[PDB]
């Protein structure tokens, strides 16, 4: 049938996509998602460990403030199970769900540049068509799969963190990690005391700082609800949103006495963003500053583990660091006498066969269970994935060939009245706080449509080409280069766009 629009989603950018277009707008909308239920990626991602990186208030949408007074804020970061219960209760209480179509792939959108509109067909040769297509595919796309030769072969349980199976019991068991990275860290620290022994397979160390989750006290949560009004105004008036006190001194403008007073208060509240960005305002900036930061992370390595061989196999050896990993206790894991890190850069995987992992020395590193947390592709591989033609028939997979680009992160030369929700080239930010910066920003333009009966918006390659050199700028400003993501911040970014949309959506072509 026919409808204002078509989301692709059923996750944090696609619910708020939904709510806005529909009972703020009046538009005809629906929604498709593969899985069963709401929730996103934090439906899919259900491993031992997961847990947002934000802390509890701020994962979460601010735009229902009766709804920010009523929710759950168990601990200081929120877990996966508690993630989805509330964009569950969000979909009760605004009435989501009847305008998604849930277990429903996309297969193919083409624009029709006849009548100005996308021809979207479902993996089951169901078509419907929209005037506007609105993109929420988040990041993922479950493979990748170590390529180790005989990873067929294994006869024990074999899972990938992003195919987290149910029932899985660890007592009694061998079980191996491949993978050292954020859901590494967190599946490791989360199963070393269940399991009979842990072999952790690590290609590179990567820096951990401890998260400090703890309980949050009724009075904690009062202290939160009472200010939350101020609390979301720090979030879009800062570069970040996670509620840091983001500083502006610079790491050699103080002695090494106050420098390590400030790295330890912010060690000991916990957090990977607050010990870079708290702390001080040019460790991703500065190289003289960014080593100073990994000589405080690699003397709490050597100072929690014991044994100085596994605390050398365990400290990273690149010269410059980015953002570290948030652990709750993974550097006290390798002290316990069941467990074994291997490295696997000086001693790499060779094989795979039915009953162990052997490395390059010949070693059979016997497992009944292997753990395969090594990350997924890029950010454009959920758009690759989809047949996505735009002008000219042309796809997205070709338009995209030489890596994504796009306008403020949102519309590319392929998108006439299509607009993507934590799309590439975005901010590096919060989340939630991004997907709904960007929610209210399309559904504006949206809404400047409908008024002016204006029915194909497009994006200039200049306009992407401009947006490439922005982000290009600030990017080389960094040690964080050697243009996928605009580092100017949260609040730039809502400057940036909202120039867009008071200079009449410039870089924007609107047909009548
Ligand atoms: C364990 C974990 C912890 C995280 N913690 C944080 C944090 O603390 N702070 C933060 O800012 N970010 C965090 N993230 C990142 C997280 O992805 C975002 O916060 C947020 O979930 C993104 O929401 P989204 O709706 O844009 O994407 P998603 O949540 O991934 O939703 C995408 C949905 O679109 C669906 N979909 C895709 N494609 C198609 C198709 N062709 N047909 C049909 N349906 C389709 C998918 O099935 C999926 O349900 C975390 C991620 C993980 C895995
Ligand atoms: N920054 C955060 O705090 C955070 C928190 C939550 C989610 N996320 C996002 O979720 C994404 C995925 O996170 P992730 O931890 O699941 O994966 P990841 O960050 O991409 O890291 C995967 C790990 O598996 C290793 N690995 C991959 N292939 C291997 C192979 N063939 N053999 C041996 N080791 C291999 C990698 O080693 P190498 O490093 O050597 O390649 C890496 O340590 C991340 O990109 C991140 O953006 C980030």
């Amino acid at each position: 049938m026919d409808f204002d629009a078509i989301i692709i989603g059923a996750g944090f950018g696609g619910l708020y996509s939904l709510k806005k277009l529909r009972d703020d707008f009046n538009l005809k909308v629906r929604a498709f998602d593969r899985a069963t239920e709401v929730g996103g990626t934090w439906f899919w991602n259900q491993y031992p460990g997961a847990l947002s990186d934000s802390e509890t208030h701020l994962y979460c949408y601010s735009w229902d403030k009766e709804l920010l007074q009523e929710m759950e804020i168990k601990r200081k970061y929120i877990s996966q199970p508690d993630v989805l219960a509330y964009l569950k209760r969000v979909a009760d209480k605004h009435d989501l769900r009847k305008d998604i179509q849930f277990e429903t792939g996309i297969r193919s959108a083409y624009f029709d540049e006849e009548n100005s509109f996308w021809n979207v067909t479902t993996e089951n040769d169901e078509k419907f068509t929209a005037r506007f297509l609105i993109t929420a595919l988040g990041l993922l796309a479950a493979p990748n799969l170590p390529k180790i030769k005989g990873i067929e072969t294994f006869k024990g349980e074999l899972h990938h963190t992003s195919r987290w199976p149910k029932d899985v019991t660890f007592s009694g068991k061998r079980v191996g990690v491949i993978g050292t990275g954020s859901t590494g860290v967190q599946v490791i620290t989360a199963i070393a005391s269940q399991v009979k022994h842990l072999t952790v397979f690590q290609r590179s160390a990567q820096y951990s700082v401890p998260i400090g989750n703890v309980v949050m006290s009724e009075t904690d949560v009062a202290k939160i609800k009472e200010n939350y009004d101020q609390i979301w105004e720090n979030v879009w008036n800062s570069a970040l949103g996670y509620g840091l006190n983001e500083s502006t001194l610079p790491t050699m403008s103080v002695s090494a006495e106050e420098r390590d007073k400030i790295f330890e208060k912010a060690w000991q509240e916990g957090g990977g963003l607050r010990f870079m960005f708290e702390t001080f305002g040019d460790i991703a900036v500065d190289e003289t500053a960014n080593i100073e930061a990994q000589n405080f992370i690699k003397k709490k390595i050597s100072e929690i583990v014991k044994d100085p061989f596994v605390a050398k196999k365990l400290t990273p050896t690149d010269l410059y660091a980015c953002r570290p990993l948030c652990d709750s206790g993974y550097y006290e894991i390798f002290n316990r006498d069941n467990v074994s890190l291997e490295d696997v850069k000086a001693n790499p995987i060779v094989e795979i066969k039915e009953d162990c992992v052997v490395t390059a020395d010949g070693v059979e590193h016997k497992l009944d269970m292997l753990i395969c947390a090594t990350g997924f592709d890029a950010v454009d591989g959920s758009y690759k994935r989809i047949d996505i033609r735009g002008k000219d028939g042309i796809s997205i997979k070709d338009h995209w060939k030489d890596g994504p680009n796009s306008y403020l992160g949102m519309m590319v030369s392929n998108f006439p009245n299509m607009f993507m929700v934590f799309g590439p080239n975005g901010p590096l930010a919060n989340s939630p706080p991004i997907i709904e910066t960007q929610v209210r920003w399309i559904a504006d333009l949206i809404g400047y449509a409908e008024d002016h009966q204006i029915n194909q918006i497009e994006a200039t390659k200049d306009a992407v080409d401009n947006w490439t050199n922005t982000c290009s700028d600030i990017a080389n400003k960094t040690l964080f280069a050697k243009v996928y993501l605009y580092m100017g911040g949260l609040k730039e970014y809502r400057n940036q766009i909202s120039e867009v949309s008071n200079n009449n959506y410039k870089g924007c072509l609107l047909k009548q």
